[PDB]
Parts: C-alpha cells; sequence; structure tokens
C-alpha cells in the first residue's frame, strides 16, 4: 500500500507513508487514472442542503483538533481534552462549531502545505492570516479585501496572505467573491466572436457589466469585484488604482518588446477556492503569495485560449513562422518569459523563475519526507509549462492525494 | 451525464467521455486514495518470470478475449470461423498447455499493442507497421540475422519505416529468447576512475556486461555497443553490428557555426528491444520494434538530461550565457538551440524525424480518430507532453485517461 517513490536523476528512493492519512478519495481507481484532469465532481465541495451528519463533522473536527494540539506539542494535555469536549458539545447542540483564531491560523497554513498543485510550498510556514469572520456585509468584504491587497503588495516586496471570511452555515447563503482572482483583466467579446483582453474572464466581465459596471475597451482593464453576502445579490466595488500594482513588460535586449504594450499585475490572489478546516468550510478565503514567471510568460500570455501572443512576438523577432521545425514558438516563449523576469526585477516586484522555484520545491519535498513521511504533489502542475525536463521536479516521481485542511474547488455562485 | 470518465480539452472547451476504459481488464497503480500516475515503473504490467505457463484457465480467458478482438476487427464476430478458432485454441491449450497464433492474428496483435501503448505519442501511425515474423528462429546467430534485416528495412537509407520483429514466444519448460540490450542501437557508457562516465551513463551496466562477455571496449563518447543475444537455455552471444548498417547523424546548428565542432551525433533508428509483447496471454520476450525519433527525445532527454549526456552547460558557455544565475534562462536558451540542431541535422541528412509540435498535433488527430473508433484512447499525460515547451503544444491542454489494454507492450525484468 505504501508507494515506492523514485528520483531518476539521482537514483534515490523514498516511501510515502503520509498517503495513509488520506481520508478523502481522488478521481482515480485501479481500472484507470484520471490525474491529469483539472476539475472534479467527486472531490467538489457540494452546498449545504441542510447540516452534514454530526458524526461526519465531529470526526473531521476531532482530527483537526488533534492535529492542532500536536502542532503546539500539547497533545493529551488538559487544554486538548477540554477543547475536544467544547467542539463535541457545540456540534451536538448546534450541528456545527467554531474555530479559535490560533486554530484558524494553523489550519490555513496546513491547507497551503497540503496543496498538491502548489510549487511554492517551501514558504508554507510564512503566511499572514487575516481573520475576517467578523464580517456581515459586502461593503465590509471590500474593506478587508483592500487591506489584504495593501498588505500583500507591500510596494513590490510581496508577502503571502489569506483573508478568511465567514464560514458556510446550513440553510443560509454563502459569502462569495464572484471573481476568480482579486485582480484580473477584462475579456470583452468583440462582435466577430473574438476577444479584446483576457478570454479567461469573458464570463465574469459580462456579469460585472450586467451588474452596472461601465466597461472600458483596453486589453488590460482591471475588473471590479462582485462581492456577495448571504442570500443577497452581489455588489460592485471598483478597486482603487493605487492599490493595484502593475508591471509594464519590456525586454532586456529587444527594444521593440515594450512597444507591444504588454503588462501584468503583481499580485496573484486566487479568490474562488473553498478552504476546508476541520469540517468547516470557508467559501470566501482569497489567498496570495507571489508569481512564478511561467504563470505569466508562458500560460497567461502564450496559451492559445488566453492572450496568445506567441505569433506576434515571433513576427517581431523575424522568425520562420511558416514551419513548426524552426521552433519559432519555443524561441518566442523563452524571450517572453525572460521579459517577464527582467521587467519584474526592474520594477522591484517579487517574482521567482521556474528553475529557482522547482529547486526550492525539491528542498521542500526533502523537508517534508523527514517531517511527515511524504508530500502530496500533482506532477502535472508542479512541472513548469516550458523546459520541463530542464528542472529537477520532472525527474522526481510524485504521489498525489488529498489531505485536510485543504483548498478545494467549488461551484460558481451564479 | 454519462457513467464514464469526463475528459476536457481546456484550449477548445470540448468534452468527451472515455467508454473504452471499461474494457480494461488489467488494473493500474492508482486507487481512490492516491494517484501513482507519475511513477515510471509501477509493478502492474510487470512480468516477473513465471516458472511455468499461466493457469490453463487464466491463459484461456486471455486467449478467448484476444480471439474475440481478432474476429471483431475482421467483422466476423459470432461466425462459424470465430467459434471454431475458439475451440481450436482451447483444445491446443488443453493438450499442450499453450497455443499458437495464426500469422494474421500476430500482425493484428502487434499493431494493437502499439495502438494500446499509453506512452507513445506517434500512435497516429499505428496502422502502418511492418511485422517480421521470426517465430521460426532457432539460434542467437539467427536472431542476429533477423535483427540486421530489421535494421536494414527500417532504416531504409534515412526514409525510416516502422517495424517489429517477433521472435518465438515464451514456452513451457524452455528458456526465453532475450535481447539483453535496451535498444538495438545504443552508445557505450564507460565508468571512469574518477567516478565520471564517458559516453552514455544510461548504458553503463549493459556496457560492462558486453565487456564481461568478451567485447573489447573502445573509449569514445559515441561508441555503438555490440548486441548480447540470448537463445533458449544458452548464455548470451556477442554480435557486432556492421557499421554500415548503423546510420548516424553528425549534429550541426543552422546558424551557430561552432556547434558542429562539438562532435555531437546520434543514431537514426530508435529500436526498443527489452520490452515484452503480450498477445492473448502469450508472451513474446524478444520483439524489438522501431519507428522514427521525435526530436525532443534526442535534443532534450538524451543530450540534456542531468543523468545522460548533460551538455546544457557546455552549449550555454559556447553561446556565452550567464550560467551563474537561473534568471538568465540559460538552460532554456541552450535547450532550444540543441533541439533546433537535431532537427536541422536530421533534415540535412535526409533522415526521418518529427518535431514536438508536429508530433503532438498529429496525436491530437489520433485522439479524435480513436474517440470515434473505440470511444477513447489510453494516454499517459506525463509521457505524451514534450520535455520542453509543454504548454506550447496542444496535448498539454488535453486531459487524458490512462489504463492498460491488451495486446500490450510491457516492461520485463533484466535477464541477468
Ligand atoms: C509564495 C509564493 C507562491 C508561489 C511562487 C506559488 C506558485 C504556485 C503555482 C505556479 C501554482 C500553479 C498555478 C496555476 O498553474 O494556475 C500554484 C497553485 C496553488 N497555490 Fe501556490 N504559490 C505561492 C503561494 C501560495 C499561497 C500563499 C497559497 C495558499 C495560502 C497557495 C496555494 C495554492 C493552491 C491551493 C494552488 C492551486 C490553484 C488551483 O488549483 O488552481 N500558493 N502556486
Ligand atoms: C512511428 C514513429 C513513432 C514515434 C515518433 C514515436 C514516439 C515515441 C515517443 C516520443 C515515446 C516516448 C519515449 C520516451 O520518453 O522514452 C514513445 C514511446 C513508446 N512507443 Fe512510440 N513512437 C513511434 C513508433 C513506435 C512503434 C513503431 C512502436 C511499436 C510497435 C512504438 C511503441 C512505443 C512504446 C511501447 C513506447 C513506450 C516506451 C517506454 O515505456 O519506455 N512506438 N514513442
Ligand atoms: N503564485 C500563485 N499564487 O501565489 N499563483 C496562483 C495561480 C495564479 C494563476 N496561475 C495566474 O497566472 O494568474
Ligand atoms: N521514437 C521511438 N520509437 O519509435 N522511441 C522509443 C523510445 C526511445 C528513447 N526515448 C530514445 O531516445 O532512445
Ligand atoms: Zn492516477
Amino acid at each position: 500500500k505504501f508507494p515506492r517513490v523514485k528520483n531518476w536523476e539521482l537514483g534515490s528512493i523514498t516511501y510515502d507513508t503520509l498517503c495513509a492519512q488520506s481520508q478523502q478519495d481522488g478521481p482515480c481507481t485501479p481500472r484507470r487514472c484520471l490525474g491529469s484532469l483539472v476539475l472534479p465532481r467527486k472531490l467538489q465541495t457540494r452546498p449545504s442542503p441542510g447540516p452534514p451528519p454530526a458524526e461526519q463533522l465531529l470526526s473531521q473536527a476531532r482530527d483537526f483538533i488533534n492535529q492542532y494540539y500536536s502542532s503546539i506539542k500539547r497533545s493529551g494535555s488538559q487544554a486538548h481534552e477540554e477543547r475536544l469536549q467544547e467542539v463535541e458539545a457545540e456540534v451536538a447542540s448546534t450541528g456545527t462549531y467554531h474555530l479559535r483564531e490560533s486554530e484558524l491560523v494553523f489550519g490555513a497554513k496546513q491547507a497551503w502545505r497540503n496543496a498538491p498543485r502548489c510549487v511554492g510550498r517551501i514558504q508554507w510556514g510564512k503566511l499572514q492570516v487575516f481573520d475576517a469572520r467578523d464580517c456581515s456585509s459586502a461593503q465590509e468584504m471590500f474593506t478587508y479585501i483592500c487591506n489584504h491587497i495593501k498588505y500583500a503588495t507591500n510596494r513590490g516586496n510581496l508577502r503571502s496572505a489569506i483573508t478568511v471570511f465567514p464560514q458556510r452555515a446550513p440553510g443560509r447563503g454563502d459569502f462569495r467573491i464572484w471573481n476568480s482572482q482579486l485582480v484580473r483583466y477584462a475579456g470583452y467579446r468583440q462582435q466577430d466572436g473574438s476577444v479584446r483582453g483576457d478570454p479567461a474572464n469573458v464570463e465574469i466581465t459580462e456579469l460585472c457589466i450586467q451588474h452596472g459596471w461601465t466597461p472600458g475597451n483596453g486589453r488590460f482593464d482591471v475588473l471590479p469585484l462582485l462581492l456577495q453576502a448571504p442570500d443577497e445579490a452581489p455588489e460592485l466595488f471598483v478597486l482603487p488604482p493605487e492599490l493595484v500594482l502593475e508591471v509594464p513588460l519590456e525586454h532586456p535586449t529587444l527594444e521593440w518588446f515594450a512597444a507591444l504594450g504588454l503588462r501584468w499585475y503583481a499580485l496573484p490572489a486566487v479568490s474562488n477556492m473553498l478552504l476546508e478546516i476541520g469540517g468547516l468550510e470557508f467559501s470566501a478565503a482569497p489567498f496570495s503569495g507571489w508569481y512564478m514567471s511561467t504563470e505569466i510568460g508562458t500560460r497567461n500570455l502564450c496559451d492559445p485560449h488566453r492572450y496568445n501572443i506567441l505569433e506576434d512576438v515571433a513576427v517581431c523577432m523575424d522568425l520562420d513562422t511558416r514551419t513548426t521545425s524552426s521552433l519559432w514558438k519555443d524561441k518566442a516563449a523563452v524571450e517572453i518569459n525572460l521579459a517577464v523576469l527582467h521587467s519584474f526585477q526592474l520594477a522591484k516586484v517579487t517574482i521567482v523563475d521556474h528553475h529557482a522555484a522547482t529547486v526550492s520545491f525539491m528542498k521542500h519535498l526533502d523537508n517534508e519526507q523527514k517531517a511527515r513521511g511524504g508530500c502530496p504533489a500533482d506532477w502535472a502542475w508542479i512541472v513548469p509549462p516550458i523546459s520541463g525536463s530542464l528542472t529537477p521536479v520532472f525527474h522526481q516521481e510524485m504521489v498525489n492525494y488529498i489531505l485536510s485542511p485543504a483548498f478545494r474547488y467549488q461551484p460558481d455562485p451564479w
């Protein structure tokens, strides 16, 4: 049952004993493997048609409480048993319970640490947790969000942070940030079916306009936020421009690159994922750290279904776009990623290239093998979108599983 | 909706369901609990040398299934010819404990095995395979002749043609026909006194085996190894391939004139020879196959892997890049030029080769063909997506379902 994991570059071997702590199932079965699939239906965090079985919740709760007390080394102590009784007393009476701030802080860090698709987990211990559970309106959500952005951005010296809004309650709507990220560019479906801006945001762009936003017409227009308090229609809030740090893209040696007018925001703040700690679900808990250059240079700017600039750059580079064998695509992509690194560095905005990132992830895997006996990792997401085998992670076998606390996907609120 | 895996292509937004996996009678490494999909060698298809034949009944169910697949392919499922072959196979297994395939069944199964190979990106060519029947081979000496004939036909002076040579299957109470080498053409890996390796580090063990068996080793970086061929119940015999049969390509760069001075080269024919071909329960322990290279196999993995030739730093230094910092993307720049050199050199030498863009585009077409034909296609994402420029190819944005279908190409223990 315990997987023999091998590193093909070093020839070393380790055994993942941590996967035995996985209580939640993945999409894979012995008959077939579905690991390369992005979204699920089995792993998806379904709404509250009523309260989930007190036994199920009490079981996830006690385990989390056990995890917390081990973390502070006060396991078995009086404080530990009294807390377990508190949780049980609360679930038995109300069908749910609440976390203390220190437990929420520990839970958020473990969720990040347990994230299989995150290559920046060496930073898991350093996380600023903003308790926003004292929130009752969309307007209050906006203030907490603005403060998250101000803190996280820090004039370019990015700091990892997460803001946790009120947990889900049975028989009541969720607190939700409709946007997939706190900062995203609009995608305007221009008549011909084409798109001006980010194609990945066409839907959220349409909703913002549908809710009163007067749209622009640029390729890089920062979107307003649609914040939703329980059982209320989402409200529109335009983020203050001084809060949104952006980096104009230019190349270190190619003068004309800047002419392309490309740019990207500094803060990657995913805001559509659910944070589950001890059975409790936080439907609104935006998190952020800092970008790895390939996210912008390769995926956001070069994906065919995104900005898709590979050809424009190749033409400017005077490459042979007539045939695939000239590797015009590979060359253009390398310069674009280089332009991203040069630009962010020039602007004094935190960023990490894929080589540095994967090297530190390998160190993280080692730290974790000693600390927990394994590390859940999704190979397809950990290995960068360009130069895969040129990085150490490509040659490392990985085991993917779900541990809790965890960040999970959830249905779109509309 | 449907009761089958939902597969999405994120670039196009399209959806398909894999119904083919429902016919997968063999389990893989994964379980609901955890995914072991990134592991290269998961003890699943692994065929640890079974002392005696498969249980007459287990071999029978496998045999009946293959015969059923065969008749379905020729559209005579349920016919008299179909029912008679099933009886003949049972009678044969009943009196001898095993059975034999007709020529057309072997050709069908060999093609199916390739079609079923999850880690092969060149499967759009699956229907075009020359199957050399070598089931009459009785000696290592004859294995060599067949192998040389395979290399001559497959190489075809640069205009490569896919082929496979099938030697006698595993027999009850008789040793196996085995080719000790991982490939028909492989470069030697010499273990230096200072711990380093001259040549290909991947081949250190087979190189040392060739020496233990009488081979007089050279001392270059690109020395073609001799073959260690083994016939039933006999020690392996050493055979040197005639240099004129082994086509090689000297590597040069289209614009960087100094690249040629590096003295780098690669052989034209990728012929895996250590894999087991399983058809209807019958095991063909010696059945080398070959097609043509996809450029990244050479330019990225073989030449740039840290545990292979590891030439990244050397080429980067020649390009005058900053190898002291990761942010210069020196590894990326060098890798691109090395792959470009491989493509340019092969095209210059009139030798078949397919770049990673062309290969993945063609595999996307293959997936579409197979969706309509069988309702799915077993694919190992980690192996299908190229080692460089991954998301720049269409397959990166295509989810895939991986499972084991038979006939199949499986891994087998080293004969030593
Ligand atoms: C410290 C800097 C960080 C870096 C360099 C980093 C980098 C990455 C990268 C490259 C991905 C894949 C993104 C994609 O392909 O869309 C990712 C995913 C993820 N990261 Fe990190 N990360 C960092 C911080 C954080 C923090 C602070 C958290 C949580 C508290 C976090 C949670 C996750 C999660 C849950 C995912 C999965 C996203 C998804 O499923 O779409 N990351 N990270
Ligand atoms: C016609 C051109 C072909 C191309 C371009 C092609 C390309 C490839 C590539 C890129 C791989 C991955 C190799 C690696 O990462 O080590 C591969 C694997 C494979 N191919 Fe193909 N292939 C072709 C023909 C064939 C043929 C003719 C057969 C068999 C009859 C075949 C059977 C396989 C198998 C079983 C693997 C698995 C290798 C392993 O597990 O180590 N391929 N092929
Ligand atoms: N680096 C982070 N979080 O720290 N990335 C989160 C996903 C961001 C997404 N890949 C983007 O390009 O916008
Ligand atoms: N293209 C093929 N077969 O047609 N490849 C088989 C594996 C070859 C291996 N990747 C090599 O570089 O030698
Ligand atoms: Zn799996």
